[PDB]
């Protein structure tokens, strides 16, 4: 069962059906309504049964067109509040009803980023978009939070007329709103079962192109062009990811491009994936984040982690499908320099939070913790690590990109623990468990730290990344005239970042070094994402003041975890930013993501 949810396990009685009628109430930032669940008794004479909630206001619960009784218990921190319906009759096994709750959100739901019109790139309309994973879907409406549990949908949203809703499913249709003319209901149908952490919404001046056969991009208007070039592969990578996962069976494949402050770079809605900005680079650089959402519509969305403790299959096994994508596009060589970039990684994951702690574990313990904390790299790298170690034993690419369509096969439709998944893992290579047998599985899944082996990895797309880095890192004064813009000739922006992401690793390196990077690469001038981060914790770990303003203005104009977080935290470690960065946070604190404001607070100490 579920640690992290409040709600009756699947085991006692499970959601079939969720039909959501809302309002998205701007002037409150309220959504209201009511979310009919049809719930089907996995026990005999069930009599109650208890749903996650947060921060939620509750009406009134009805069955077979009366009211019930419930009760709200009190709030255990981050899970929210446990609420008890009492069942106007005992039901049978398998016996399905309806139970329609009347709720109504509150402003500070954790799912929930409502942004005024100054933070959306229009200036004249709100916008809403919520982020449900891992355990936020219970801040929008009654449920059972956890992904051991797979729903149907439907759902009819009423917004202000020159707005448009968007959600994780078909388009079904839109209407004027009978009760408020002001305002039009658009409706939403998810024919395939998903865990609730896929529930998604999005409230805003939407505008759409289309990029392919089965693909629009949404954005505000003035992202919408450079937005449909920047992510016009993405039918080819659909096609490639078919190849390796077996049909999509999902319908369309749409992506939305989020405002700035979107917290993470990107959460795989079905029917509708959702990206960062920050991935508008101007030349598809960072369209691996596309090929990492387009592949959980397979390793996630169809075969589901049963319970939080499990995330690493949903992010081992995309991984493991994304650079397989970006390989087939852009060859062997660079699938391997992906691999290995992601091992170190990996390093950095494990070096931060301590080569013992629990949260280095690829299996963990999430009782108590809240999933937010527990958040990082390390399912993601530690997990594809493994599928690559297990490839190389079991005879390679091919061989093991059979296992891989074979498993999502076996488990399409359900949620699954690591024992399922290395139970599987045998029956399939039966004919090889003598190699099986020769991995140390309980270190790799149960111990912290690096990995008991490293795989093996071609190194040369990176070879020249290491030797410039070298070449700084033991350059002396007399050295640094050495270095010139040509250095960088034959580097593409992937090598620049990984030159970065090594030379970070040494940080800090002497302020004159520093300095002399920006006069010969002019690294200032980078605008891609990933460049500039590393590039500018590289400057202040070394301590140069000029870098200040540079990392404030991106640790606030975007909110994506991945660098406001670490700006945030080497910005407070600098002693000459340090005041000015908490006061930046204080100031900013009230108009950010929920959750990114917690996490951010967290570790600046405040
Ligand atoms: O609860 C989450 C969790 C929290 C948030 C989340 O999603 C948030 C964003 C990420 C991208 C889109 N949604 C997913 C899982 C979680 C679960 C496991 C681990 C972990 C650690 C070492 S091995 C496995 C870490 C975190
Ligand atoms: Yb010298
Ligand atoms: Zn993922």
């Amino acid at each position: 069962v579920d640690t992290c949810s409040l709600a009756s396990p699947a085991s006692v009685c499970r959601t079939k059906h969720l039909h959501l009628r809302c309002s998205v109430d701007f002037t409150r930032r309220t959504l209201t309504g009511t979310a009919a669940l049809t719930v089907q008794s996995q026990e005999d004479n069930l009599r109650s049964l208890v749903l996650d909630t947060k921060d939620l206001t509750i009406e009134k619960v009805v069955i077979n067109g009366q009211e019930v009784k419930y009760a709200l218990g009190e709030r255990q921190s981050y899970k929210g509040s446990p609420m008890e319906i009492s069942l106007p009759i005992a039901l049978s096994k398998n016996q399905e009803i309806v139970i329609e709750i009347s709720f109504e959100t509150s402003p500070k739901s954790s799912a929930l980023q409502w942004l005024t019109p100054e933070q959306t790139s229009g200036k004249e309309h709100p916008y809403l978009f919520s982020q449900c994973q891992a355990i936020h879907c219970r801040a929008i409406l009654p449920c059972q939070d956890t992904p051991s549990v797979k729903l149907t949908y439907t759902a009819e949203v009423s917004v202000p007329k020159e707005l448009v809703a968007l959600m994780s499913a078909i388009r079904d249709g839109e209407t004027p709103d009978p009760e408020d003319p002001s305002r039009k209901i658009y409706k939403f149908i998810q024919k395939v079962p998903i865990p609730c952490y896929l529930i998604a919404l999005v409230v805003g001046a939407l505008e759409s192109r289309q990029i392919g056969p089965r693909t629009l991009v949404w954005s505000e208007k003035e992202q919408v062009e450079k937005s449909a070039y920047e992510f016009s592969e993405t039918e080819s990578m659909l096609k490639i990811a078919e190849d390796l996962g077996g049909p999509y069976v999902w319908g369309q494949y749409d992506l939305l491009v989020l405002p700035p402050s979107f917290p993470y770079g990107g959460m795989e809605n079905p029917c509708l994936t959702f990206v960062t900005p920050t991935l508008l680079a101007g030349d598809k650089s960072l369209s691996n984040v596309i090929a990492h959402e387009i592949s959980h519509s397979w390793t996630g969305n169809l075969v589901t982690n049963k319970t939080w403790d499990h995330f690493w299959l949903n992010e081992g096994h995309t991984v493991y499908l994304e650079r397989h994508i970006c390989g087939r596009l852009f060859g062997e060589k660079f699938r391997h320099f992906n691999a290995l970039g992601g091992w170190g990684e990996l390093q950095n994951s494990v070096k931060t939070f301590g080569e013992t702690h629990p949260f280095t574990k690829l299996v963990v313990d999430l009782t108590d913790i809240d999933p937010d904390v527990a958040y990082s790299s390390v399912p993601y790298e530690k997990g594809f690590a493994l599928l690559f170690y297990l490839e190389q034993l079991l005879g390679g690419p091919e061989i093991f990109l059979g296992f891989l369509k074979a498993y999502v096969e076996k488990f399409s439709y359900k949620s699954i623990t690591t024992d399922d998944w290395k139970d599987f893992l045998y029956s399939y290579f039966k004919d090889k468990v003598d190699v099986l047998n020769q991995v140390d599985w309980n270190a790799w899944l149960y111990s912290p730290g690096l990995p008991p082996i490293k795989p093996n990895y071609d190194m040369t797309l990176t070879n020249a990344c290491i030797a410039l880095s070298q070449r700084w890192i033991t350059a002396k004064e007399d050295d640094l005239n050495s270095f010139n813009a040509t250095d960088l000739k034959d580097l593409s922006s992937h090598q620049l970042n990984e030159f970065l992401a090594q030379t970070l690793q040494r940080a800090p390196l002497p302020l004159g070094h520093i300095k002399r990077m920006q006069e010969v690469y002019n690294f200032n001038a980078i605008n891609n994402s990933e460049i500039r981060f590393r590039w500018l914790r590289l400057c202040i770990q070394s301590k140069w003041e000029d870098a200040i303003p540079l990392a404030l203005k991106m640790a606030t104009e975007q909110g994506r975890m991945k660098f406001t977080r670490p700006l945030f935290k080497d910005l407070a470690a600098f002693d000459k930013s340090h005041d000015q960065a908490v006061r930046t946070y204080q100031e900013h604190k009230a108009s950010m993501h929920p959750v990114t404001a917690m996490l951010v607070g967290k570790d600046l100490k405040v």
